[PDB]
C-alpha cells in the first residue's frame, strides 16, 4: 500500500487529487442510475484493485471495480480525509454535544486547523460534491444522503456503536445534504 | 506571518515551493560569489521582506534583500523546515549514540515519518543542494559546509535549546548532509 498521503497528491490551486478526480468523474460517467452502486461486494481483490491505482482510462473499467477501488483508496490513504484528531474531538463531545449545527460548525473547524494541511478539507469537499451529486438521482440509484453517510462515514473517519459514532454519521447525512 | 505550511506550497512531483525555487534561483545567479552573502543585514525591515514575499521577477531586487528574505522565509513558515517533533526526538538522544550516521539515519527516519508530508524532507533536500552549490565557490564567497550550518540550522530547526552536545549533533549532520549531496 503505497498510497500517498492526501498533502503528497496535489496542493492548492488543485482543488483534489488528480487520482480522485479519475475516478469520481468515471463512476459518474458510468453509474449515476446503477441501483446497486456502491454495495455492491468486490469482485476483484484488493491487491487488484491497489494495481488500478497506479496504472489507463478509468471508463475502460467494469463500473462495480471503480466503485471498489473508490472504496480502497479511501482506505488506503495513510492517513483519513477527516484525520483522527478531529474524530477523536467529536467522538469524545457526544454525551455532552447534541446539536446538529454545532457539530458541523466545529468539524469544519476542526479540519480546518493550521495543523491540518488544506489537501483535507478540499478532498472532503469534493468527497461531499461528488455524494450530493449521487443524491440527486437517489429515486434511481438508491442512494439518499442517509443511505451515502451509512456507506462512507466509516470510511472517511476510519472508525469499525454510541450515540456518538452515529452523530458522526448524522453529520455527513446532513453535510450531503446542503450542497 | 502568513506564508502557508510548506505540505501546502507544493506537491510532487514538484521538488519545492516555487517561492523558494525563485529565491535560490535568483540569489545564485547575483550572489554566487559574494564573500559576505548571507552574513550581512540588508536596510529593509520584516514587514519590507514579507512584502517581497507575495508580489515581479526576483532578479530586479538587490541580492542582499534577496538574502534576508529566504532567511525571512524559513522564519515565516509555520512550521520550520525539520519539525518540532524530529528534532525534540535529535536532541533527546544519548552520547552513547556518539555517531554522526545513526543522527543522521534518526533525521531521515522521523522527517519521513507518514505524520510528515513529503514536502518537508524535499525542501530541506532542496536547501541542501543549494548550500552544496555554495560551498563549492567558498574560495570566493568564503562559506564551507560548516560554517553554512551555523548560519542555517537556527532557521531549519527553529529551536530554542541550550548549546549541548546533543545540539553541536544537529549543527554537525547538518554540515555533513551539505558536503555530501554531490
Amino acid at each position: 500500500s503505497t498510497l500517498p498521503d492526501l498533502a503528497e497528491q496535489f496542493a492548492p490551486p488543485d482543488v483534489a487529487p488528480p487520482l480522485l478526480i479519475k475516478l469520481v468523474e468515471a463512476i459518474e460517467k458510468k453509474g449515476l442510475e446503477c441501483s446497486t452502486l456502491y454495495r455492491t461486494q468486490s469482485s476483484s481483490n484488493p491487491a487488484e484493485l491497489r494495481q488500478l491505482l497506479d496504472c489507463l482510462d478509468l471508463e475502460m473499467f467494469d463500473v462495480h471495480v471503480l466503485a471498489d477501488a473508490f472504496k480502497r483508496y479511501l482506505l488506503d490513504l495513510p492517513n483519513p480525509v477527516i484525520p483522527v484528531a478531529v474524530s477523536s474531538e467529536l467522538i469524545s463531545l457526544a454525551p455532552e454535544v447534541q446539536s446538529s449545527e454545532e457539530y458541523i460548525q466545529l468539524l469544519k473547524k476542526l479540519i480546518e486547523s493550521p495543523s491540518i494541511p488544506h489537501q483535507y478539507w478540499l478532498t472532503l469537499q469534493y468527497l461531499l460534491k461528488h455524494f450530493f451529486k449521487l443524491s440527486q438521482t437517489s429515486s434511481k440509484n438508491l442512494l439518499n444522503a442517509r443511505v451515502l453517510s451509512e456507506l462512507f462515514s466509516p470510511l472517511l473517519f476510519r472508525f469499525p456503536s454510541s450515540e456518538n459514532t452515529e452523530h458522526l454519521i448524522k453529520i455527513i447525512e446532513i453535510l450531503i445534504s446542503t450542497e
